[PDB]
């Protein structure tokens, strides 16, 4: 084995748990400008599963370290850009108090 601190497929696991927890679909792309205008203007250093995966695949995570902080990023700026009490925040809340189980179960150290 690698035996190494980057697990491509541990990591891609570790997504597609939460494309497929992801119920309202609201990690799952990058936003639209002309979709969702105020959006880039309340985030402006967006990120979403796509792209975690495409750069999970690509190599340009470090370490799963990253990955997971790429994670913690995208929760909080859902948290950041919908409003207490709304589905879609309930809906990050529930990944804030998760994902690092998510990690784990995936085969990743946290
Ligand atoms: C991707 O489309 C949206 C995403 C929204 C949204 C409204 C739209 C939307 C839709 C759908 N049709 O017109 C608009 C405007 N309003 C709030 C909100 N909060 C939020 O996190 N999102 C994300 C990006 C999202 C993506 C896909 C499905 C559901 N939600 C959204
Ligand atoms: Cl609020
Ligand atoms: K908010």
């Amino acid at each position: 084995g690698p035996h190494m601190s980057f697990n491509k497929n541990g990591c891609l696991v570790f997504v597609s748990r939460l494309w497929d927890l992801d119920k309202l679909g609201m990690f799952h792309h990058p936003v639209s400008a002309e979709e969702l205008p105020d959006y880039h203007t309340v985030i402006k250093r967006p990120v979403d599963l796509s792209s975690i995966r495409d750069g999970i695949e690509k190599g340009t995570y470090a370490t799963d370290v990253d990955v997971q902080n790429d994670v913690a990023r995208m929760i909080t700026n859902a948290l950041e850009y919908n409003a207490k009490g709304s589905t879609w925040y309930q809906e990050a809340m529930s990944f804030r108090k998760t994902y690092l189980d998510l990690a784990r179960q995936s085969g990743l150290v946290v």
